[PDB]
DNA sequence: TATTATAGATCTATAA
DNA sequence: TATTATAGATCTATAA
């Protein structure tokens, strides 16, 4: 997929090179993930897949020596069990869950830089936090890219976190044809078990209008 | 209900008394909401029924002139739509979602005090959030008392945010008679139609000698 | 086995 | 009526 970056507290200038490649290339690689929405009114319909794109990226990840699911150190066991992934002094979470997870996810991680946890052995300097734009349709309330872009914009202005972030945010050209991963599951609503998974051939149609002052989300297609 | 309080950057002297009067009397004098559950271990089981809850404290507080679901101004609307309710300088959240809407009520709270939104005619100055006990069985995942007391301790402990909160726990003296509103919704899940209810006396087994009760109405 | 605590998925409710 | 937007409800997945 393509993507777009934005940085906080410097990331660019604090994140490994060698760790970010390892990121990049993997999310340039991934195709866009759909499956079919169970949505009312818009049953059938393809939306982006995020139980698709979370495993690809375990997938992808692990063998490049990222650790998943690492768990959190006891004295901050309110804030969570686990955290995605980590390697050295960086921490990943892919984040496609509902908007809150954004705050929840930043907030986290401001408190485990500031009290310096290890991440995988190592103290953590920097998080990046994965998302997927707007363009794409997706279930309701699912978080996206320029609304986290907005909210960390926000608490930046105001000084509210000191911890390094890259935000990723998963991106496409519209109107262009692209390979997608298609997915059936073994139920219609939150399975991980797949019945059926093909790459096809597809495009994101742009619904917008004159007037629609860029909010329509894209039309997924494939043939 | 029965209620506890934690208060952060100074919400006990910060916070209008007679505004605190409003939102009180109205906790105090709730009965216990429940329905069943859907979770597929669990059918039928009673859980802490959110909609209720929700329902019966808009239904108090309006009257009252707290504004519900004010809106979001557009500079912040990146921030939300709208919020629960507010009456002059102060925001009331009442939040029984999941979890992290905890700290995302927080930062946005904080956003709005920082940059003086209005609330009610008069810029925001302190947040009341609602939050259920541990102690109440309820959706997997919905945010509970102790665990905002836990996360915005921390973040004191770290003096991350600055907008005074008074955070609110509802709870329940176990192993007691109390009064229980029982409701039946038109559909299992996410319904907020009434199809049936029923207020009675009911009360919450503790098996501890911290596990979540099983909650019993008779 | 059976229960939890997240974490993640993803629905309906509602207004603009 | 169709779409956008959260906001709220509340499920399953998974491991401890
Ligand atoms: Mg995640
Ligand atoms: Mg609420």
């Amino acid at each position: 997929m393509k993507i777009d970056i934005t940085d906080y507290n410097h990331a660019d200038e604090i994140l490994n090179p060698q760790l970010w490649k390892e990121i990049e290339e993997t999310l340039l690689k991934m195709p866009l993930h759909v499956k079919a929405s169970d949505q009312a009114s818009k049953v059938g319909s393809l939306i982006f897949d995020p139980v698709g794109t979370n495993q690809y990226i375990k997938d992808e990840l692990v063998p490049k020596h990222w650790k998943n699911n690492i768990p959190i150190p006891k004295r901050f066991d309110f804030l969570g069990t686990d955290i995605d992934f980590g390697k050295r002094d960086t921490l990943v979470e892919v984040q496609f869950s509902n908007y809150p997870f954004l705050l929840n996810n930043t907030v986290r991680s401001e408190l485990f830089h500031k009290s310096n946890m290890d991440i995988d052995e190592e103290g953590m300097k920097v998080a990046i936090i994965i998302t997927k734009g707007h363009m794409f349709p997706a279930s309701n309330s699912s978080l996206y890219y320029e609304q986290a872009q907005n909210q960390l914009n926000s608490l930046a202005e105001y000084n509210v976190f000191d911890v390094p972030i890259r935000l990723v945010g998963l991106i496409e050209d519209f109107e262009t044809d692209i390979d997608i991963v298609s997915t059936t599951y073994a139920d219609k609503r939150y399975s991980r078990t797949i019945t059926k998974r093909d790459t096809v051939k597809g495009k994101v149609i742009d619904t917008n209008t004159p007037n629609t002052r860029r909010r329509k989300r894209g039309t997924i297609v494939t043939y």
